[PDB]
């Protein structure tokens, strides 16, 4: 249908056992390395969000996914197209807050949300650390219009982290030039001037919460937040890694942690 191939969406394998979703600048190919260890277990699900490199700029409502609902709207349109009446839902970065949105409309479609590299805001306030202040984020939008391809260049390596030269920083510097110049400036806005924290307390699946100890966009306090402030019962497990998209650029240290919590409830 449309919607799934709009999505590029992939389903590997069949059977009730059952979605996986990616962050800014990649695509569902940030998942290459987890994949292989699920598919005897479960059946699949991979898609792109719209706005990712490898969809149709034609089909990026500048409206629909001026919040984060639009893409919460995405994902459950998906799941209901698959027919699929529950999940684990895995969801990276700005993916893990979109799936928290999603199962408060249908908590049904969910058993249990793993994040990755999540975070309810990234604006500092007096009482809160979400490790940018509102003037650094004008700056690397002030950055990206100006110019882009320099932007993404400076960015991959940071965000990536690790060695600047590794496979996954050129990989992550692709996807992330992939992106129409004006999706990515809207969506990076969008992103990281969104607001979370407040319906936290209203989520009832329960979450497991993941990232390297040594994240960007995500300082150590912000996983304690999510695990505080979350309605549900909730696990924080913090990875001896280094990097925004662990599971591509550290598959070997963050792969198993991600595999136990997909295979074992609270
Ligand atoms: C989520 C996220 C960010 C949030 C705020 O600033 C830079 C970021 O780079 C990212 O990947």
């Amino acid at each position: 249908g449309v919607v799934e191939e709009a999505h590029n969406v992939k389903v590997i394998g069949s059977g009730e056992a059952t979605v996986l979703g990616h962050g800014f600048g990649t695509d569902q190919s940030v998942w290459k390395h987890l994949v292989p260890h699920l598919v005897d277990d479960y059946r699949v699900v991979l898609y792109d969000n719209m706005g990712a490199g490898t969809t149709n700029p034609d089909y990026f409502d500048f409206d629909r996914y001026s919040n984060l609902e639009g893409y919460s709207f995405d994902l459950i349109a998906i799941l209901e197209d698959l027919k699929i009446e529950s999940c684990i839902f895995v969801g990276h970065s700005v993916s893990a807050m979109i799936g928290v949105l999603a199962s408060l409309n249908r908590p049904d479609l969910f058993s249990k949300i793993v994040m990755i590299s999540a975070s309810p805001r990234y604006v500092n306030d007096v009482d809160y650390q979400g490790g940018f202040e509102q003037e650094d984020l004008n700056q690397l939008f002030e950055a990206i219009r100006s110019n882009y391809k320099a932007w993404c260049l400076g960015f991959a390596p940071l965000a990536v982290g690790g060695d600047m030269d590794s496979i996954a920083v050129q990989e992550f510097s692709r996807t992330l030039f992939n992106m129409r110049p004006d999706i990515a400036l809207s969506v990076g806005q969008t992103i990281f001037q969104s607001d979370m924290r407040q319906i936290l307390p209203f989520v009832t699946v329960p979450c497991h919460i993941l990232q390297s100890v040594k994240d960007l966009a995500v300082p150590v306090v912000v996983s304690e937040y999510l695990h505080a402030n979350l309605g549900c019962e909730s696990v924080v497990e913090v990875i001896p890694s280094d990097g925004h998209l662990p599971q591509l650029s550290s598959p070997d240290s963050v792969i198993p942690v991600i595999l136990r919590h997909i295979r074992n409830d609270i």
